[PDB]
């Protein structure tokens, strides 16, 4: 599988803001979610794939390419279609339905990050 660098992929400024946003949450809500994510991200530049490791476990929030450690729960994403779901556009459950996401459900664990990803859809209105 032609893997080229994972700076040339979409997820790259996304996963790094990730990185802050989890934790940048004044109430920290990390601690709540205290987990590490796999993210498999395919459909890159020229069909190429990447894999970064979140550790939330330690309450840190890092992502890191090739962690070395066992994910709680890991996510399986087109780096196309990535934009939309950590934008909030994407709906990760339609996604999660039509394959967009294919996520290694805990059943405690990514409830959490269930209720991380509400805040990550970035909306304050009713509809």
């Amino acid at each position: 599988g032609s893997s080229g660098n994972p700076e040339d992929f979409k997820v790259f400024k996304y996963m790094k803001i990730l990185e802050e946003a989890m934790e940048n949450d004044t109430e920290n809500l990390i601690e709540k979610v205290r987990g590490i994510y796999g993210f498999k991200v395919r459909n890159g530049p020229n069909g190429a794939e990447g894999y970064w490791v979140i550790n939330a476990k330690e309450g840190k929030g890092k992502v890191t390419y090739n962690g070395g450690e066992k994910p709680d729960v890991t996510f399986t994403i087109s780096d196309e279609d990535v934009v939309d779901l950590i934008s909030g556009k994407l709906n990760p459950q339609k996604a999660f339905f039509q394959g967009k996401i294919k996520i290694q459900g805990n059943m405690g664990l990514a409830m959490k990050l269930t209720d991380l990803q509400r805040q990550a859809a970035g909306r304050i209105e009713s509809i």
